[PDB]
């Protein structure tokens, strides 16, 4: 029930939600500026799935047979004046009140960890040690683990960030590997400065939803330029896991304290 | 209420202000031009809501709760042809009769004063040191800071610059922490877009012209080499500017009612 | 038929599928996403396309004399809100129930097998030992080869996938020679642009979920300094690929159904 | 009564001056290139002023009183194939019946003098040995000067050209302070080529009202290129005089001999 | 009777030729990528014109008489949807059946034959060596040779196209002198790789059609990379030949053996 | 008279001349290609202009109370489609018949003559010593040449090339001083936009057309290094070129209608 195609073209349409084509976003709808595109999370439909998955006594059939409605969770906004209305727009930093963790870390604030760099291997083994509900498989070439893994093969950035919102909100622990279309497909030392504000706005959505995700990001930097990078990347989410030679180079987190 | 898809189609609509859909600025409205974009400042939706936020209980609670007020107090006209018709836009540099001021320093002239570089301990370290009434927070991940300090978060530049300019037009200390988005949005033809600077000026002197000092944090990301030219640009672009190297004050210049004054540190 | 010209306006016609002009794909439509285009496939025409292809008496009669149903096996839907709808679009990873390959590679993943480097008779000679059904000839300059091999030659990007996908289904052997118009046509932001590896990620996950292995020939054209860069971007990319060292194998890598296999050889 | 939204759609329609939305000036409409924008003077708008101020008895209560009339004098034509009619525009050179001149120089020809480089109190101490009548305050950050000084501060180039020239066609000695908003706003050794045609288009507009305008322009060159930039700049307009370290290192003049 | 300016508006006329302005060529038409720019061949009005020329008795008084008809062998369509309905477009290779050649070489294969480098003399009595039937004058200034010369002179990329391909569909042999404008236009080591793509498309029409075109060329490399360069162009066709003070230097042909 | 505004948008309409708004030029109508900008020259009103300023008093008077023939004689026709129809539009290489020439030089092929380099005396003292009717003054900051000398002032590159052609036609000399706009507005893709050099080709080969000769100064900017090829370049693009190192010919070559000529000076 998103609209699609047709947008407001009058004032008494503009004042709709997202969802009905309007500009002015819902108390249940969260904008999410991502490069020059702008998605939408229903905070409604999330926790629908959320508490639905959190309740069941058989999650995975629930989460099967309502993988469409999962979906919806995170849509694109049909009205086109967005990026004027909202200048410079992203996402406001908030934790719900009592809010509590204990992984990736003691205390972690809610947001994005991202998992970076790794021999490849080195990746898949450290998402296997972190106890994971499922990875979350996006932009990447299809391989063994995607046939008979604990796994959701997803399309695009609207799908990958509904199942991982619903079930970390349901109480699971999901990982995306990867965002490597988005970093690729954001352009603007060596990387998109668009990239690092993208990560920070999704970042405090989880904020928001008092939610960490674990995702797995490769920058493609330079080996030379790779420190400074790394570091535009710890001051754009919460926490951060480099890995080198499949070991954790370093780790650096932001706590509750 | 603010006009947000329908736009001026004749000339009689187009004489209107700019909340109503048209290209003609009313005598309480000012233009704010950033970058390619438009924004516009209601004056009188401003003196409304800093009588009303002078007088109540909590300051971050009435915020939180006048959202709607806010959201007319700094908006992005609807009409077009904004960009045509005012060729190369700025703000023009204008004080208010009897302006006084003591912070950030004696006599310091209305506008932006940038807290520039350094770290993020030591940018914490600097604005707990300012005496504010709460840091509005925007374009930064979350933080212990966001849970146990007196901040304020927002979402757009809209909002960051309402909040600035109702806080200290009702007399309180705001800073921007910070103008990340607008140092990374913001893109044009050193290093940095000189955009930037054109960006600050205005930005500066909507300040001016209000009477007030809004405490930004700017973190321009030049290199060590290019970093000293690009900190000569933005001074000469605003009110004030603080370089922190590690914490402590390693440069300063600002205008002052008489004058300038600089420093010099590290 | 498909939609050239008229797509939805209204919410209604936008829950059609993309070969009627609407934008939400079929259950039998999967979306390409490749650079700033977006493709689709009918699986329900592949599916007959690939039961008459088997029964017939000549491959390369057949697809010339049925022009019309390859064109509707891959065609370039005509709504303009696909990019906006689905962000960053990728195509997901699946493998069929039952899916089994002893060729290029034994238990080789379905996908995509790039063949890289090398000369034009080292290229040529590298795809006469592969035993393939034909040779699909795409954005080149005619050679005898056109003339005397076993070739199908076609004008774009659709017919390329269309045939080698149609062939694959029914059992042949097909091989692309080649993806110089991609190479050439995606643009973006080292040295070649990020968007060829994304679309060739895309290209693999569809022969993914359709079960099948395209043998591809690509010549990325990186200065020989970054050579080595960018063939670990591509065979990070995709299920499997090969490079030529004059003529012969120097490397070759492929995802599995168990694990994955290097060959190192020059 | 400038058309801001309403442009030509007929051939009638496109006859009209700009003013009125068409695509042809009138005899008293002059149209000036900057950039990719085209503004344009009206030389009876400005008559008018430069003719009441100059025969006030109290020019500052006429301006005072006379603001919005006064910056009405250059505007934007709203009708948009301008750029196709009139190819690679610019502002023809000619100079009035009798013109004459002693400031800034004797014999000055009519046009820009750019007043280049300098210090902050360098550039203020020169402009305060040119006995100005007051200085327009465009695109620079407020400062004490703006308090207390014989200025008038603008807001966007149709008001800096406009006061400026209708000041200096009444007889006085304005200058604008500055055209910095003009060198960052316009993007094609070091500088934007379309600057230099942009300060020749808007020097012969002075040529032709018979008028010298002085102008700050910092071009914010690297200091190799710095000569060249320089030496670009007076081949552009008629005057220029370089301040380094607050005095006059080099000035370089057309005079009409 | 090629639609210019009404295109298809309905899945009805979307069907109907490039011609009529739809989106689906004829049996006849062949779509010619060039750049951005989408051409097309008309083979009924190809081997109409070929014929004529191949069989008057006064060819040159056929062609002095039928030039505008000869001009529209090749033409732009108007139906803008194009460049989506066919995506990264080329021309297949294709060789007739029976085809044979002895010029520029023996077995060369249908194709473009380029002739690069050189000097101004040296290109000219190169062109002069291989008995040419005309010389097609694109973008060059006039000399000389356009007074005095066995020469056609035209203005865009489709009439130098349809010259050359009717000429040698008649059995004539003509050389287009030169592609200089489609080497600025084109715009994308040192050279924009769409010129290469265009000269594969335009040879492989040629291949399709038969014939032999030969094309002078200056890719206008730097010294350094214009072996380099050389050799991407001799990858995009069916023949070239280097020329270096005057003289050929390096040649390389595909043969049809 | 030429339409503005309303282009062809049916197929009658498009067939008619570029001055009505179509898309197909007349006999009498050249097409003039200059970077992304199309022109038109009419070579009746041409004619007509031409006879009637043969035959006045005054040229510098019959130019400035003519405009109305002047903006006629060479105009940017409205209809859009011109790119797309015409792709890589250039003026093609022709001679009229009986043209015969002795300035700028014996037997100069018809076309530009190109004056480019050296200092503003220098060009000055050159054109002086040409026997120029009048100066053409495009683009440059008045000088009191404009006041003392025998100009003519003109706004656009319309203009410019009307009343040049008209006053070669007439059997007048005519120089443009000078093309700073054309070198400076078209941008391209060493140093200097090819653009450029087909821009002139262009305009040289309607004066070729037209069976005239025009002298235009041209300031290409170039960097000392890349000079000598830029020259190179020029040269190759133009019926005649000379170069100006300090008041005096460092360089020139000229296409005659029996072969060429160089020069060689410092």
């Amino acid at each position: 029930t998103v609209a699609l195609v047709v947008e407001a073209t009058t004032e008494a349409e503009a004042k709709k939600s997202l969802r009905e084509g309007g500009l002015v976003p819902a108390a249940h709808e969260i904008m999410i500026p991502v490069g020059n595109m702008i998605l939408a999370v229903d905070t409604q439909v999330l926790d629908k799935c959320a508490l639905a998955l959190a309740a069941s006594d058989d999650p995975g059939r629930w989460f099967a047979e309502n993988e469409s409605l999962i979906h919806s969770t995170v849509f694109a906004p049909v009205a086109k004046g967005l990026h004027r209305v909202y200048p410079l727009l992203s996402v406001r930093p908030e934790v719900p009140a009592g809010y509590e963790a204990s992984w990736p870390t003691q205390d972690h604030m809610p947001g994005l960890h991202l998992v970076v760099g790794g021999t490849g291997a080195g990746k898949s083994s450290y998402l296997a040690s972190q106890d994971l509900t499922l990875v979350i498989r996006w932009g990447e070439p299809a391989e063994r683990f995607d046939v008979e893994g604990a796994t959701h093969a997803v399309s695009d950035l609207n799908e990958a960030l509904a199942v991982a919102f619903v079930m970390a909100r349901a109480g699971y622990r999901p990982a995306i590997d990867s965002f490597r279309n988005l970093v690729f497909g954001i352009e603007s030392g060596g990387i998109s400065t668009a990239l690092y504000s993208a990560m920070t706005a999704i970042n405090n959505v989880c904020s928001r939803l008092g939610i960490v995700v674990m995702v797995v990001v490769n920058p493609m930097a330079t080996e030379a330029k790779a420190e400074l990078v790394y570091n535009n990347m710890a001051a754009s989410v919460a926490g951060m896991t480099v890995l080198m030679d499949g070991a954790v180079s370093k780790q650096t987190v932001r706590t509750l304290s």
